[PDB]
């Protein structure tokens, strides 16, 4: 319906500029007829999820690259795609004028946008907050008499979550994660630094902390929000590290095992929220498979654990086969889920690089590699940040797919936004990854899935500068002949019956 | 009553530690006979408003600096001293347990504390808020039917103000200032940035903004709070600067002149709040005397303007005689009032330096300089902040005289608090500044005033590291022999008959 | 000869992109014939020192703005324009390929560029260095036996200075300034922080420090470089400030007075370098006129002081009339010279803003205001920086007129470069400022000067968004009719005989 | 000989203070009889390589962990230990007075110190340089007629290396690595950034770059220095990354394979320096085993490659078995060597933490892990840095075992220095790692080796805070009863007959 308004900030590609009265958008979903395929294309040159349609051919000759669907090779089913409603994201969004707020929310959660169906919600403060607080800061309030949601929840996060759900056609799942407990539950008496829960699993400190989870879910349910899942702790390894700068709460794998078995599992199970799923780890994949082995080899913990949540940040230190792959082999019935991802990275680079094509490619490359190693969902980090990558009370600025410019009542949709959308818009919940085999060595990343209705979706990212002629074979329909431009990302869709 | 509990955090002096059950405090005042003086002393070495007495004698033993009272030289009368009940200050105070809250409020407002009699109240959000909002964010509501106070006012600010007034030694005057209007009244449609009211004075946008002042005063009057004064805009010059990040609303001096003459003046005068005073500028003294000349040489604006409000960034240097002095010389019948002061952080220092004696001296030096240049009152910025100088949704740059540590139910009284108190506790409303003659060049800052009852008060700040032998002469009583220790601050009081 | 290659980085205007094989450049100077005028125009829209010529008219009618030359009102003569060859600047320049280095140096120092004729040279390290060092770091080497120039001088600064002088058609003057002494000469034993020379003027510490100046000049003269001037210390007030973060050496005005009278003056005068000029202050103008009064009222110091050097950084705190104007009135025969200027400023803004028109306007506005208040020369700060504003060992990053992109063998000429050039290219040494009177209130900054040969030059900066029709009257030639576009800067030249 | 002079800077342990006249040192080694062991102990509490002796007894009194020597299990032989003579290290050493310089050099290279026998020498500039340069910056000199060594080599590095060799206990091996080629040989024409050699292996650019290695070895041989080895490129992968800020030269594994096979191998083999070894990779272990597979499965490249050089960023985590282990398994006849290690700063810590015990333990843990995965030598990065971690022309991120304070003619020996020394002093070239069996799970890191003369050496690092009772068994001698204090590091040595 409305095209990208491009703006260069001097980097490799353009952002799409939105404001109170204008934002690029899609037309309502259309579907290609049998014998035809749909193609969505984004390019560093500036194309943004442009739609085209081609014929499926009966024959193919040539020595060119062929990607053959293996529809009977069936793997994981997808839970969904989304991002995090941090204090920083909600503050930035609500600082825009109301019409601009609605265009930003529709960009993410509408079928006119990219169809997010997951929102991750911090349990009280994290580094992407402007102040440190928990829900129960009265010292030694073991009964949690003074547990309460502050305005960050009641005036920022919760109203935006309601509005996202109203705009979404797809059912949206909420995921919650805590960063720190109240300081009076901690060995170090501080929100950050090295420190764990006082005492030992089963004791008053651990029972109070497990009840804090239930109190959080109770409070959100009073605001008519229900959670699909919670994680046991954001980045439990961080609170094992001297001087760790952000809110944290350290657990060894054994401490997490015993906390889940004795306290969190049973307390959640005996609550009205017993159907909320519990995810373990919520940390860098290099902690796998060991963390999964420690927790899940104890049946009194394993019975409460639905899944394993991973973060992308340190992916470069550990191969995905040795971490995700081996974890799946050991525990095939325990889903893997990517609970946090982000790019404000290289030290010679700014936290926010408006128009960076490379950071978009980093997202799509990680999503494809995750899908090939059994991951069922992805939540990005901050849904929106300001041009500095904030606010953040420790100045740990990073990038975000949408950058808000409050002084101009403007927001910018980054290449990351469209790279994410090439998956989130076209891979609904229940889609199952299937096999896809290449005829020759190539510089492409590709993944195939089948929708619940049987239709096919393939995403292709060209990591190279070179255009790559390519054919996709579906023995059900025929041959899809196409070209992957260098530094492009394509999503292909076609019916099989 | 109760002495300071000192604690050092590695800076040049100590803070005084208060909690739910303990805070340093004063006994009720006690007036010694003619021939005796009272001294209150605070020192970098750790003395905190410690009381002593001594004689005023007929013979002069000193041979050093003489300061002679000249009570027949009469200058301005004092309106008072206080600070700002920002969202941040209120949030921090209310994070303490109720007994701790009351000790903090008594510290500022009680005769057990330092006797503040001014509170400055932001009209809706500013940078020391946890979110952006105005009282009328629903757009295109020019009659302001949907004007309303949010929880920041009805739950945080107004109850705290009521409690301060209940505790107050003296009648407290309230002062209101707006940061931004609803953004649908602004040229840039944003809460911050370079932007003014749309249109021109007299038109629907300016009439609506003047009505917004009346709606605000109406709302607070429904909660049984009456204002002594309002400023025309906080920092009007800031909204003329591209990219200005805090909530703002830009006015040139000519725009403010015409807004006052056509819209704000008449509208307030035609309301039940016609007795509320209106102060102009509310900005850095650098803008004087020009801003005063522009506004006050127009009789249709001048008739509505009671005074000129000035801000102080206490870290910088500027020219008081050239700004405050020359403004008084040109407009001697228009009071000068300091509506905001704070000690920023030089870029190499933290926002909050617990125990900084230097930041305390910057306060007392500023107050003395102001009193010597005809200023009638002095209002601090945030009454309380957390240890990071927040919450602030944009950036933490300033300190506060009271720092709250929520996680320990404690608050710290900084040297700034006592340097303020050496004036606020001992200079009631209606006190008059009078002459004080130094007999020779010296390193002290000093000012003399007369209480309404005719008794004397002299404040002496020693900027230098050296003890200074000092004599103070009252022609009516005799000679007060004393010593001003290096870095110290003293308040002397004595009956004159 | 070669036009600007424009590139936007998303700010208000464009940079001009240069590399090893291309840089925008001028044709050799041309001169308009009597009855005609030359106009150079730069605009936010992207014009860069574009040349045009018009007729001088005999008559003029209208109520429009008229600027009338007052050629017999004669003021100061100009020394020149340039910038600082810091370690950071030289490192950045020499990291480019050799052909690119030459295009960058010609941009500044050639008649194909903007004709710089001053270079300021730090005496050893400052904040725009990658390491702290002095020329004499052996402790207690009062004889300066181990005084030596490091590679920063011999391999970076000195070779670039030689090459700039070779490219310059105009004679270039060098100005030197120290930041710190060796630490063993200082009360605090550190390169930064609060600290002055040990002892008292006339003693061994002060004699050694004065001899260090002579040793520096000796060493540079062995490399065939001679200095026009030295300053007594960069920013002497900075070393009076607790925690000052960069290299510094504190002097009160009295200490500087006595150091010059007893040590620096006589030591320089008795050296082979006795013709080098000595400038005092080299600090913010707010220290004037007091600093000038203290130093120059002592005839034993005044006899050695040629001039007063000022920095722009804190100009906003003190009016130029009260500082520069009053200093000129008191000491009319002691030249005023702007020894440092820079813009990496507002806290909500990046250190480097590629293409910022506003920062260019800030330069031209300051140069005009300086010229109107008797200043004879201007040296910008760093001649070139990287895109972060560095390197700088304390991360005190700021902007620069040329930004080097080493990875791309590219450099960017900022709007500041062209705003500077509108003065430096067209105001040779010996030009005398003359009177220029406006017919009506206007939003223009303008300054007129006469070249040694009698020709006229006028620079006009339009601070407003609005085009301003304008006439300039020279009773010698006639009327120059023109328009100043909004946000433009023009230089006009015409012969008078 | 002389003990440590401890000084604390607020971190977890002390540094040892050395100056012109004092540095801690060792007596000449002394070998006790069969049945006696020597222990050298360093502790967080402040012991520094303190020597004690005790008995190896026939009876075992301990009941805790047993470590049993298995001398018939023989693994790799050790080449040695050392560090890098960067421009920065040389500048820092030469800033000391000559007597202090000699104590620093003896600390590293003397039997009075820790017996280093490897020095890594950059071929021209890197980030730890004060300027950019290569040996052939004059462009288009393909025969390299203008190749020459600058003062960094002839004045700083080469004289220091000669002095180190004069002092050295043992024959010292020199190892050379280039960061960038002359930029006129590079695709991007810049010293850093994403860029490789122009053209393809075998052509004039690659032939010239291989000749550059021979010219470098020629030049150093003229100064009577011979190299044991050279690496093909420092960090070849870094030059494949857009924006990489340090000097670099990018090679894919295939490009390195073909460069070695066609140009560098043959050229070195045809020179008088044919005996110099060539090491491949010189990069992070993450690139293994892939990089090794690509290069070493090509026989025309493999015949020139003596070993694989690896880097360690000691702050991160990675997988040694998956990289070093698997590379040894696949290429068991190709030695592994650690060519660079350093402890970066987590973003919340300073580059240099004077006295950090943790950074010391990171060194000894890395060395033990390497020795257990077949690595034959371990080379630190900068031998010395200043207190800010410089000089570095790009950024300061890493610590160094010796920190020089020029302004006090002193240098500080960090815990890193002694943790290194527990290996370097006691493991001469030709020592062989042998088996050591732990009797039960434990928290110690330990490794055993045999000197060429057959005596034993065992290093034991206690990562935990708890004292660990320990027994060490030599089947040939008996039982050594000891205790490993929490955090400590011990080296044990004993004769076996
Ligand atoms: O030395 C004086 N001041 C002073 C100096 C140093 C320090 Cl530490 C403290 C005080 C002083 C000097 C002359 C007259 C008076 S005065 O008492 O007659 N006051 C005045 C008289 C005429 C105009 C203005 C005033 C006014 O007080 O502003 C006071
Ligand atoms: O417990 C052992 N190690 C150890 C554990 C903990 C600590 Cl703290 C220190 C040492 C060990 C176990 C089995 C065999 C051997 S071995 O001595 O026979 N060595 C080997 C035998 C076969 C293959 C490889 C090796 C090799 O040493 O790498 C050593």
């Amino acid at each position: 319906a409305r095209p990208c308004i491009p703006k260069s900030f001097g980097y490799s590609s353009v952002v799409c500029v939105c404001n109170a009265t204008y934002c690029d958008s899609f037309d309502p979903p259309t579907f290609p007829a049998l014998g035809t395929f749909s193609r969505y294309e984004s390019t560093r040159s500036g194309r943004r999820m442009e739609l085209s349609m081609g014929p499926i051919q009966a024959n193919h000759t040539g020595t060119g690259l062929l990607l053959t669907l293996q529809p009977e090779q069936k793997f994981q089913k997808v839970k969904g795609f989304g991002g995090a409603m941090t204090d920083a994201a909600a503050l930035n969004i609500l600082a825009l004028s109301p019409p601009a707020q609605n265009l930003l929310l529709k960009s993410y959660f509408s079928e006119e946008g990219i169809g997010y169906n997951i929102i991750r919600v911090p349990m009280a403060s994290c580094d992407f907050s402007i102040r440190t607080y928990t829900y129960a800061d009265t010292p030694d309030d073991f009964q949690l008499h003074n547990f309460s949601l502050p305005e960050e929840d009641t005036k920022l996060k919760i109203p935006l979550i309601h509005r996202a759900l109203q705009l979404a056609q797809r059912p949206v799942s909420l995921l919650a994660s805590p960063w720190t407990s109240p300081t009076w539950l901690k060995t170090n008496g501080a929100v950050n630094g090295k420190g764990s829960l006082k005492g030992q699993p089963g004791d008053i400190y651990h029972q109070t902390w497990a009840r804090y989870f239930v109190k959080f879910l109770d409070a959100y349910a009073e605001h008519k929000l229900q959670f699909w899942a919670v994680t046991a702790e954001n980045e439990p390894s961080a609170g094992l590290l001297s001087g760790y700068p952000f809110q944290c709460l350290g657990f060894t794998p054994e401490h997490q095992r015993d906390f889940i078995a004795r306290d969190l599992g049973p307390t959640l199970a005996n609550s009205t929220h017993h159907n909320v799923r519990l995810l373990m780890l919520d940390d860098q994949r290099l902690l796998l498979p060991h963390w999964a082995k420690v927790v899940l080899t104890d049946p009194e913990a394993a019975k409460y654990v639905h899944g394993i949540a991973v973060h992308w940040y340190l992916d470069f230190l550990a191969p995905a086969k040795a971490t995700l792959g081996e974890t799946h082999r050991l525990f095939p019935n325990t889903m893997l889920f990517a609970s946090e991802a982000c790019v404000g990275s290289k030290f010679w680079e700014q936290s926010v690089r408006l128009g960076s094509w490379d950071r978009g490619m980093q997202y799509s490359h990680s999503i494809i590699t995750n899908l090939l190693y059994h991951v069922v969902g992805w939540t990005d980090w901050n849904l929106a940040l300001n041009p500095e990558g904030g606010p953040n009370w420790v100045r740990n600025f990073v990038d975000s797919p949408i950058i808000v410019d409050i002084t101009k009542d403007t927001f910018y949709k980054q290449p990351m936004f469209y790279h994410l959308g090439h998956f989130s818009k076209f891979i609904p919940e229940g889609s199952q990854r299937v096999g896809l085999v290449a005829s020759q060595k190539n510089d492409l990343d590709a993944v195939a899935l089948m929708h619940p209705d049987g239709s096919a979706v393939v995403v292709v990212l060209n990591r190279s500068s070179k255009d790559v002629p390519l054919t996709i074979k579906d023995p059900a329909v025929g041959f899809l002949e196409t070209i992957s431009p260098g530094y492009s990302i394509h999503t292909y869709l076609w019916h099989r019956q």
